[PDB]
């Protein structure tokens, strides 16, 4: 099935492009988005994890507090390793599950590393680091300092063009971007076509 990976540094708007392939009836595969589901309220990953930390990891309306748990993995490391076995086998599931389950001509894979080798495009969504940093800041509520060693960690700007067979600088008016959206989603609909024959 036609492929597309979606990436992108920090901070560039992966998750609102590929929101918006979403609502043009594009299947878009997020292990991220994914991990989030699994230990959503009344899931029982999360009920694993409270029966194993205590009743203290399940916050007022029912939901993972993240800010506990990371306290937790980093007073003890060996809980990371735990918490993979838990979740790392539910995502795989999941993942294959809404594979499976897609009608749609093509498939968006959000991947924030590259990984390239596995899909039929590469589509990265590219702004300069400043706006990198800027997003990253007010959409987390992080510090700068993290966030500017978050995107020294990550591969270069170069390196994501380098590897792009398509570019979206998501910069700009909105509509602007929403349009260069449709007409990828176009590009990518004839493409999985052609490759169907
Ligand atoms: C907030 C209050 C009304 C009830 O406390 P509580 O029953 O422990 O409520 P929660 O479990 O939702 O609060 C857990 C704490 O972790 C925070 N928290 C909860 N889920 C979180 C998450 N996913 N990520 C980060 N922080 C989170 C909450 O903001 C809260 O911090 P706070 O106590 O300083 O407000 C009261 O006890 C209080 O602390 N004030
Ligand atoms: N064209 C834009 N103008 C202003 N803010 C934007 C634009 N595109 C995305 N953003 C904002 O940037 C923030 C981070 O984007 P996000 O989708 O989280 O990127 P990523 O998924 O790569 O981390 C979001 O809060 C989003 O609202």
């Amino acid at each position: 099935t036609y492929t597309v990976a979606l990436t992108g540094g920090i901070g560039s708007g992966k998750s609102t492009v590929a929101d918006e392939f979403a609502h043009l009836g594009v299947t878009v595969i997020d292990a991220d988005i994914i991990a989030r589901q699994v230990v959503e309220p009344g899931t029982p990953a999360l009920l694993a994890i409270a029966e194993r930390f205590g009743p203290q990891m399940i916050n007022d309306d029912g939901s993972l507090n993240r800010r506990r748990l990371r306290e937790r993995i980093f007073a003890h490391s060996e809980d990371k390793a735990w918490l993979n076995a838990l979740l790392h086998p539910l995502i795989q599931q999941e993942t294959r599950r809404q594979m499976q389950a897609s009608t749609s001509p093509y498939l968006l894979w959000v991947v924030p590393l590259l990984l390239t080798d596995k899909a039929d495009r590469i589509l990265v969504v590219d702004v300069p680091k400043e706006t990198q940093i800027e997003r990253t800041i007010r959409r987390d509520g992080v510090s700068r300092e993290h966030a500017e060693h978050i995107l020294a960690a990550q591969a270069t700007r170069e390196q994501r063009l380098a590897a792009a067979d398509d570019v979206i600088e998501n910069m700009g008016s909105a509509d602007a971007v929403a349009s260069h959206v449709a007409r990828l989603h176009d590009k990518y609909l004839m493409l999985a076509s052609q490759a169907a024959s």
